[PDB]
């Protein structure tokens, strides 16, 4: 537990790691320390709701070495444990390196004095800081007022602990209910769905919308999505508003505003996240408003020596202005930029951060820009071929983390445009891959189009 560190990375996820790899690649003798309230070393989140549930390895719970869609085993951790130095040797070890203090939470940030306070009473000072604290899962108020009995049977899925505890539960109970129609929630619907078919148990997913991912996707693709979830065996209940939750003889009882009742053994909440601006009080960088997250400049700074990246960061988006994102690609790229800037410097974050989600090897979505379903939307669909699924894409690139394969620079499948007037502000790509460069160039040009079809042809529709 060092008293001082040149580079402090608060929080131990994907942003923090992207930063540290970058710094070491630009200053091969830099001394970087990550503080992580997670017992685990830094690891990626997408598999937690994806491949990890699809493997046939009974040890997959223990090793968290998962198989991608193409068959290649990969670890959920960014680096083997042997690549990090000790927080102890960090201050003096020849060449320095990267160190992670696991199980420790930074609770106080004294910006003026360049110092942090850990939970245990430790005090650490820094020359250069990155806040990469990600977010905290939201619950629903209709859960929180039910007491400690219901709360103890409500997974808020986010971490390895949640994967492990929920995987266990899928082998012990008869009925699991997912609240939330969002991507995570639907990924979790399919994944638990697949385990429940093997066991003969029940999976229920509910949400207020008309269909899955209803805030993002138009009715057609949303309703289709819902039918896909139902094909996995899931009892999907749309237009479900939660009235209250309570104990009813060993079972959880969900009462809806539309009157319906649902008996289930366990709940998994997947209703989004709230940024972690905690240290935003004692620090006096104290966040934005419209969008949530710490305010940063073009180079991702909240102060002259304190950058922010990843989920915690409210950045200026090249085409969309102020924005907050929950994308892994954002994490990696803004994390990488932030680390480059900490090693001096002077580089704007002009990146258009792609989002992607897979519901199994066979269905994949990819978003870029403002993708809200309330906008004017134009969809152009087609019959998908042999290479038009995540399994093929993962076979083509060798990686199942889409952001690595689809590059950073500029009815089975289809493309949905989102419009303010006739300007493309957002795009969804349904089962179409290798076309994010064109997808970016289209939004970045901010052009006006009175067709939509000719554009669609570049996606190979
Ligand atoms: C289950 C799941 C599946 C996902 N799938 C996808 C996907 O398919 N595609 C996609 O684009 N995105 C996906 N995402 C979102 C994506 O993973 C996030 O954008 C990414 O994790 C952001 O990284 P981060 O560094 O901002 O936050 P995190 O990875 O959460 O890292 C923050 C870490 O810092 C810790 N921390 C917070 N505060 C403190 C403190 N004061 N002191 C010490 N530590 C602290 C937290 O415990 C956490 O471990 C998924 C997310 C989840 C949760």
């Amino acid at each position: 537990a060092p008293s001082h560190v040149p580079f402090l990375l608060i929080g131990g996820g994907t942003a923090a790691f992207a930063a540290a790899r970058s710094i070491r690649a630009r200053d091969p003798g830099a001394r970087v320390l990550i503080v992580s309230e997670d017992p685990e070393l830094p690891y990626m989140r997408p598999p937690l709701s994806k491949e990890l549930w699809f493997s046939d390895d009974p040890n997959v719970t223990k090793t968290l070495r998962f198989k991608q869609w193409n068959g290649k085993e990969r670890s959920i951790y960014f680096q083997p444990p042997s690549f990090y130095v000790s927080a102890q040797d960090l201050p003096h070890i020849e060449n320095g390196g990267v160190a992670v203090l696991t199980g420790k939470k930074v609770v106080q940030l004294d910006v003026r004095d360049n110092m942090v306070k850990l939970n245990d009473g430790s005090q650490i000072t820094y020359e250069k800081c990155l806040i990469a604290t990600g977010g905290t899962p939201r619950s629903l108020s209709a859960i929180d007022r039910a007491g400690a009995e219901v709360k103890s049977r409500t997974t808020l899925f986010r971490k390895i602990g949640d994967f492990r505890s929920l995987e266990k539960i899928s082998r012990e109970v008869k009925s699991i209910t997912i609240i939330g129609g969002g991507f995570l929630g639907s990924e979790l619907a399919c994944a638990l769905g697949r385990k429940a078919r093997a066991l003969g148990t029940e999976v229920i997913q509910l949400f207020p919308e008309k269909g899955n991912m209803g805030k993002i996707l138009p009715e057609y693709l949303s309703n289709w999505t819902m039918e896909k979830v139902r094909r996995e065996g899931v009892k999907v209940m749309p237009n479900a508003i939660v009235q209250s939750v309570g104990v009813s003889s060993g079972k959880l009882l969900i009462k809806l505003k539309d009157g319906r009742k649902v008996e289930t053994d366990h709940i998994v909440a997947a209703v989004g996240l709230e940024p972690n601006v905690e240290l935003a009080k004692t620090g006096g960088l104290e966040i934005d408003s419209d969008f949530g997250g710490f305010r940063v400049n073009a180079e991702l700074q909240a102060r002259s020596n304190i950058w922010v990246a990843g989920d915690a960061a409210c950045f200026y988006d090249i085409k969309l202005g102020r924005r907050r994102v929950e994308h892994h690609d954002h994490a990696v790229v803004s994390g990488r930029l932030a680390g480059e800037n900490m090693t001096g410097a002077a580089k704007p974050y002009w990146h258009q951060s792609m989002f992607w989600s897979d519901l199994g090897p066979d269905v994949g979505y990819v978003a870029i820009g403002l993708v809200d379903s309330s906008l004017p939307t134009v969809g152009v669909f087609a019959k998908a071929t042999a290479q038009d699924n995540p399994k093929s894409a993962t076979e083509q690139s060798g990686t199942g983390i889409r952001s690595e394969s689809e590059t950073e620079s500029e009815y089975g499948k289809g493309v949905i445009f989102y419009l303010r007037d006739k300007v493309v502000v957002g795009i969804v790509l349904w089962n179409i891959f290798n076309r994010m460069p064109i997808a970016r160039k289209i939004i970045k040009d901010g052009e006006q189009h009175e067709d939509l079809n000719e554009v669609a042809k570049l996606f190979n529709i």
